[PDB]
C-alpha cells in the first residue's frame, strides 16, 4: 500500500543524454541510434532569442560548429538538419545504449516523467502532466533545455516532450520529438501568456479511486450525480468537462472498488463545493490531477519494466 | 525556475537490482560486487512471519535454495550469511554494473530516493524522508521488499534503506544495508505501532526558502521571532524543535534570499497559527517537509551526477 507521485525508472533515458554546444550556448541533446535531437535555439545567443530567424542563423553553422559530447567522449557530427523546432545532428556512431523507443505526441491530461539534465548530465527525475493549456509545471533552470519527457511500456521508451522555454510566469513549454510545440508557444523571447490552467477531472477521479484503494475514504458520501449535473459544477471550478469516454476509462477502477463512476463524481462535487475542511487525501490538501487512470492501475498493481 | 519533488536518476541502482526466490517467496535483492543483499525474511512463509526464529529457519537453507536471477541470467550462490536482518548471498560473479557506492545510516529528517521494484524489475522512482518516528511513507506492494533507498553525490551511490515491512497503519519500515532497522521495528508480523509523526521543521523552512526563490512570497510577513518563542509554537503543532544547528544549516539559503532564518520562522509561525486561508505554496496546500536544505540548494543550483 501507499500511493506516491512516481516517475519511471530513468536509466534507459540517462544512457541517451549528451551535451550540445554551439558557440556560446550549451544545452542537452538526445542520442538515439546515430542522431542527436536538440532544441534549434542552441544556435542562438541570448540576444538572438528576442527575434530569431532560425533559417538565417543556421546558414552560418556547419557540422563542426556543433560540439556533441557523451560523457567524456566527443561525437563526430556528419550532418545536420532542422525539423520544425528541433535540430537533428547525424553523428558517425550509433548510441550503443539506444533502447527500444517511439516518438509520441501526447494529449493534454496525459502524464510523463522528466529527466532534468544540465551539460548532458542527469540531475533528477520527476513526474509531470501536459496541462490543458499545453504548458507543464516543471523544474528547469538555465541549461536544462533539451531535457526530455517520456513514458515506458515494458521495454520501450515513448519520448513525448523536449524542453525549450520558460514563460515569464514560470511555467514551461516545449515540443514533441518531431519539434512541434505543444500548444501555441514559439521559441522566441516574447510575450507569450498561458491560458486557463484547468484541472484534469478524469485524473482527479482516478486519484480518488487510488485513495479509496489505499485506505482514505472519508470523502465518500451518500450521493450520486449525472454527467450533465456534475459538469455544471466542473465548469464553475475550471475543471475539464467529464465525457462518456472518461467514464469508460474509469471502468476498471470502478470495478475494483465497487464505487460507480457517477457516485465518485458526487464525492468530487461535494469536495469542490465544500473543500476539504482541513483534512487530507493521500497526504495532499488539494485535489491532485497529475495521475491518470492508467497511472493508478499501474502503481496499484506493481507493473514493472524490462 | 520551478520546484518539484525530485528523485535522483535511478540508472545506477537499476543495474544492481535482482530477483531472489527462496522456496515459495520472491522479493528483490541488491547486487554489488559479488554480494547480493536482501531481507532475511525471504526464508519465511506467510505463516512463519507471525513468530519466526530466523536462525532456526536458516539452518534448513543451503546456497542452492537461494535462486538469484539478474534479468534473464541466473547467478551462482557460493555462500550465505545473515547480518542482523539482511542476508548476504555471495555469488561467483561480480556485478559488472556496480557503481561507486557506500552504505550510510541516515538520521531522521534526511531524504532519499526509492526505486520500487518487483521480481527484480524496476517499477518506479520517488522521493521519501526518514520520518522522526523512523517510518517512511512509501508505495510498496507485496513483492517490493528488498527495494532500496539511496542518495547520489556525483559518481557515488550512498545506499541508506532496504524495505522490509508494512505496518497495519500503511506506513513502511526497513533497515540500513547492514540490516539494522530504523527505529524500534522488527521483521515480525505483530502489533507494531508508530509513534507521533512529527513534522521536520528545518525542512519546512528550507521549502519556504525554495518558494521565495521560485516566486511564491505571499507568506512573508513583518515579524520576527526567537528560537525559544518559535519552539513554543512548534511543540503545539507537533513540529520538531528547531536548534541552532538547524539555523546554521539554513545559513546559505538565508544568504541567497536575504531573509534571516528567524524572520522565516516568524512566517512559518503565522502559517501554523492561521493556516493558508485556501492559498498554495509551490503547488501545495500544506507545509511540505520532505525537502532538506541541501535538497533545495541542489535543485535550485542544477547539480548533476557523473
Ligand atoms: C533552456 C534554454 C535557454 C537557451 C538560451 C540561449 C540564448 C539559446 C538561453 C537561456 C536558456 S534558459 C532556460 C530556462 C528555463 F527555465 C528552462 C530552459 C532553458
Ligand atoms: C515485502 C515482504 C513480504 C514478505 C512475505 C513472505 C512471508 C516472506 C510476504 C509478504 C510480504 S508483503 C510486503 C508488503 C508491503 F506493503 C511492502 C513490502 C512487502
Amino acid at each position: 500500500s501507499g500511493f506516491r507521485k512516481m516517475a519511471f525508472p530513468s536509466g534507459k533515458v540517462e544512457g541517451c543524454m549528451v551535451q550540445v554546444t554551439c558557440g556560446t550556448t550549451t544545452l542537452n541533446g538526445l542520442w538515439l541510434d546515430d542522431v542527436v535531437y536538440c532544441p534549434r535555439h542552441v544556435i542562438c545567443t541570448s540576444e538572438d532569442m528576442l527575434n530569431p530567424n532560425y533559417e538565417d542563423l543556421l546558414i552560418r553553422k556547419s557540422n563542426h560548429n556543433f560540439l556533441v559530447q557523451a560523457g567524456n567522449v566527443q561525437l563526430r557530427v556528419i550532418g545536420h538538419s532542422m525539423q520544425n523546432c528541433v535540430l537533428k545532428l547525424k553523428v558517425d556512431t550509433a548510441n550503443p545504449k539506444t533502447p527500444k523507443y517511439k516518438f509520441v505526441r501526447i494529449q493534454p491530461g496525459q502524464t510523463f516523467s522528466v529527466l532534468a539534465c544540465y551539460n548532458g548530465s542527469p540531475s533528477g527525475v520527476y513526474q509531470c502532466a501536459m496541462r490543458p493549456n499545453f504548458t507543464i509545471k516543471g523544474s528547469f533552470l538555465n541549461g536544462s533545455c533539451g531535457s526530455v519527457g517520456f513514458n515506458i511500456d515494458y521495454d520501450c521508451v515513448s519520448f513525448c516532450y523536449m524542453h525549450h522555454m520558460e514563460l515569464p510566469t514560470g511555467v514551461h513549454a516545449g515540443t514533441d520529438l518531431e519539434g512541434n510545440f505543444y500548444g501555441p508557444f514559439v521559441d522566441r523571447q516574447t510575450a507569450q501568456a498561458a491560458g486557463t490552467d484547468t484541472t484534469i477531472t478524469v485524473n482527479v477521479l482516478a486519484w480518488l479511486y487510488a485513495a479509496v484503494i489505499n485506505g482514505d475514504r472519508w470523502f465518500l458520501n451518500r450521493f450520486t450525480t449525472t454527467l450533465n449535473d456534475f459538469n455544471l459544477v466542473a465548469m464553475k471550478y475550471n475543471y475539464e468537462p467529464l465525457t462518456q469516454d472518461h467514464v469508460d476509462i474509469l471502468g476498471p477502477l470502478s470495478a475494483q472498488t465497487g464505487i460507480a463512476v457517477l457516485d465518485m463524481c458526487a464525492s468530487l462535487k461535494e469536495l469542490l463545493q465544500n473543500g476539504m475542511n482541513g483534512r487530507t487525501i493521500l497526504g495532499s490538501a488539494l485535489l491532485e490531477d497529475e495521475f491518470t487512470p492508467f497511472d493508478v492501475v499501474r502503481q496499484c498493481s506493481g507493473v514493472t519494466f524490462q
